């Protein structure tokens, strides 16, 4: 029979987290159901072009959003408060699982995943909600208990939910912090209430969860951070980004200055042409991504002049946006339900290959993608 979907982002969930025994809930998902390893994001490590990721199976460079801040010749410019680009269909290429849900004829539910907001395809999900910091966790976990109880013709086929919190207290503290133990084991209670909530509505035995993590997070030291005009002065280069993957426009008549003094490799950092850039990575190829990306290494931050001034205090901070490949940069992938194997481990495996398994548990047609089909064939009780 067809079953619900529950699908769940802890946002900067690094994939060691879950075997320092601060998520019982999490772990006792995993114990029942299949659990990876470790998933590693796409290129650029970052919040928005993974979670978008996720649900296409589609790299950064191919579904368009190439980083958190990006501007386009016709669109503008595009950040993450920015509600009238995030909320602009035309930004964000492929097909999400929602508007494939939909165009079933079935209904979606989403607590705040990147994306939507807008109208891509034409179609948005039945119920869904702009972004808002501060929202309880009780809260958010009682609207999709809710939306999975939902009967009728207002059934979901489909429910997604997303937390903050583990990413914000990783960002102030690092993740190594105790107020990044305290973000997870909170973030891990609610997802345990969630859980004893759809038992008592009787809607867990026929719902799928998959739980997974858009990035890890790398600790950032004090003294961890230079200027992005220490890469490229503002006499030669404009930074379109700053943080971790920072992205350069040379001035006109200014190549040459660019690249003398940017390309390559320095101290802290490296950077390429766009489309040089290191061929595991599968980034450059889109007209948004700025023509020179400078890629700092782990535990380190370029910041724009006026926000390094700000910062500068001391403490212990954390960062994600490195190296995929990188320990720190992993993310979570676990799964279970009715239609998902029971005490199994995955081996580790690249996000885009979610959406395949995915578009299986949601009985949809899988959009083109860049992942591979057969990697979570095996999370299936019957492949
Ligand atoms: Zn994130």
């Amino acid at each position: 029979t067809p079953h619900a979907l529950l699908l769940i982002s802890i946002d900067g969930l690094r994939a060691d987290m879950l075997d320092r025994g601060i998520t019982p809930n999490l772990s006792h998902l995993a114990r029942e159901g299949v659990r990876a390893r470790w998933m590693a994001p796409s290129y650029p490590s970052l919040t928005f072009p993974n979670h978008y990721t996720l649900v296409t199976g589609l790299r950064p460079d191919h579904h368009g959003i190439v980083h958190n801040s990006m501007r386009d010749p016709t669109l503008g410019g595009f950040w993450l408060s920015k509600s009238e680009a995030v909320g602009d269909a035309r930004w964000w290429g492929g097909e999400p699982v929602w508007v494939g849900v939909e165009n079933t004829g079935q209904h979606a539910a989403t607590w705040s995943w990147p994306g939507s907001e807008a109208a891509i395809k034409g179609v948005r999900p039945s119920q869904w909600r702009h972004y808002q910091k501060g929202v309880r966790l009780d809260t958010r976990v009682d609207a999709v208990r809710g939306w999975l109880a939902t009967d009728g013709a207002q059934r979901n086929r489909l429910v997604t939910l997303y937390f903050e919190h583990v990413d914000e207290a990783g960002a102030d503290h690092g993740p190594e912090s105790r107020q990044y133990a305290d973000a997870v084991r909170a973030v891990d209670a609610a997802i345990g209430r969630l859980l004893a909530g759809m038992q008592r509505d009787g809607t867990r035995a026929r719902t799928n969860i998959i739980v997974v993590s858009d990035h890890g997070m790398a600790e950032v030291a004090p003294g961890h951070a230079i200027s992005v005009e220490d890469i490229a002065p503002p006499q030669i280069a404009t930074a379109i980004t700053d943080g971790q993957v920072i992205g350069f426009e040379p001035l006109p008549g200014q190549q040459a200055a660019a690249e003398a003094s940017v390309l390559g490799a320095h101290d802290h950092y490296d950077c390429w042409r766009k489309a040089e850039l290191p061929a595991r990575w599968q980034y450059g190829s889109h007209p948004r991504i700025p023509s020179l990306v400078c890629q700092m290494h782990e535990g380190w931050d370029a910041l724009f002049p006026d926000k390094l001034a700000k910062r500068a205090q001391r403490g212990t901070r954390g960062s994600h946006g490195y190296d995929p490949a990188l320990p720190s940069m992993r993310a979570v992938f676990l799964a279970q339900g009715p239609d998902l194997a029971q005490g199994k481990t995955l081996p580790g495996f690249d996000n885009v290959d979610v959406y395949a398994l995915m578009s299986r548990l949601l009985g949809i047609p899988a959009a083109p993608n860049d992942g591979n089909p057969a990697t979570l064939l095996p999370a299936l009780r019957m492949p």
